[PDB]
């Protein structure tokens, strides 16, 4: 992912280097490419927009029409333009003596192994977390968690089927006075699409278990798509932040680039491979650097 939107931007700076100064026309022409490179990497029209117009306004702040290095400066802005729409500021979800999050999303979007993924993240990290499967109608889609669950040495609840969000919270809160987990993780129902019944119970499980967040696990390489379930699940049941997958899957980068401006949400964490320590904090930075090829 990134690598074609990478090229063209590189090339699109690139070729300015080493001709002394350049024309309002060649600021310009370079302006447009940027957008229509951004926009071909699936990246949202009005963000594409944005983007060349912010790097428009911050390249003529440091009057790059008479700097005789206009690369450098051009190289500058779309650096911390890119640094700005992927996030700004690299984040994280905050952490208390107890916590319970939730993990939404559709299925195929990853949403299962990163449960297990941050789990063990977290393990590492001095956490004593606990996975709950709260599919109460796919005893196959629980069964898929505890066995990815144990694998990495984390514990596993699984919920009945149809048992209720009150029976729910009473196990869970159990088990973890019990072990003493202070990380509980719920792993809900994922569907192929998105269906008003499932966000009912998503919605209700939410009111009962009360998650101090609730994470969206989307598969990068869908794109704009992402931003679209993103605003469903957020509208019908709320979250709090992102986690994107799959971003090394070969696709064009416009998820990431348009999140904050589209959903307002930030990206948590990022799924960089299948192996279960294939997820790794999101840093806006380190991503922007990379897009620069500045390794
Ligand atoms: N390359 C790569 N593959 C990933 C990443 N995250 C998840 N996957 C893959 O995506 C596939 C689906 O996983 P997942 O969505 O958890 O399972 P599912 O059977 O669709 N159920 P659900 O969607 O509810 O979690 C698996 O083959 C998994 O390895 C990632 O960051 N990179
Ligand atoms: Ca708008």
């Amino acid at each position: 992912m990134f690598q074609q939107l990478s090229a063209r931007l590189q090339e699109a700076i690139g070729r300015l280097r080493g001709r002394g100064r350049i024309t309002e026309e060649d600021l310009k022409a370079t302006l447009r490419e940027i957008r229509r490179a951004l926009m071909d990497a699936d990246v949202n029209l009005e963000v594409a927009r944005d983007f060349v117009e912010r790097v428009r306004e911050e390249a003529l702040g440091k009057q790059v029409l008479e700097s005789l290095t206009p690369a450098e400066v051009i190289l500058a802005t779309v650096y911390e333009a890119l640094k700005e729409a992927l996030g700004g500021e690299a984040r994280l979800p905050v952490l208390k003596d107890r916590n319970l999050w939730f993990l939404v999303g559709l299925q195929g979007s990853g949403k299962t192994t990163t449960a297990a993924k941050l789990a063990l993240y977290y393990k590492g990290k001095g956490r004593r977390p606990l996975l709950v499967a709260a599919d109460t109608q796919r005893p196959a889609a629980r069964e898929q968690l505890r066995l990815l669950g144990e694998k990495v040495g984390v514990p596993v609840l699984e919920v009945m089927d149809g048992e209720s969000p009150e029976s729910i919270r009473r196990r869970v809160e159990e088990k973890a006075r019990l072990e003493a987990r202070d990380l509980i993780l719920v792993d809900t129902a994922g569907r192929l699409q998105i269906d008003e019944p499932l966000m009912g119970e998503l919605a209700r499980l939410k009111e009962v278990l009360g998650p101090d967040e609730v994470l969206l696990v989307l598969d990068a390489m869908t794109g704009q798509e992402a931003l679209s379930v993103a605003r469903a699940f957020d509208e019908k049941v709320g979250v709090t932040g992102l986690v994107l997958t799959k971003l090394d899957g070969d696709a064009r980068g416009g998820a990431a680039l348009s999140a904050r401006h589209v959903t307002g949400k930030p990206i948590y964490f990022a799924g960089v491979s299948e192996k279960p320590e294939g997820l790794e904090p999101f840093y806006p930075e380190r991503l922007a650097g990379r897009i620069l090829g500045m390794g």
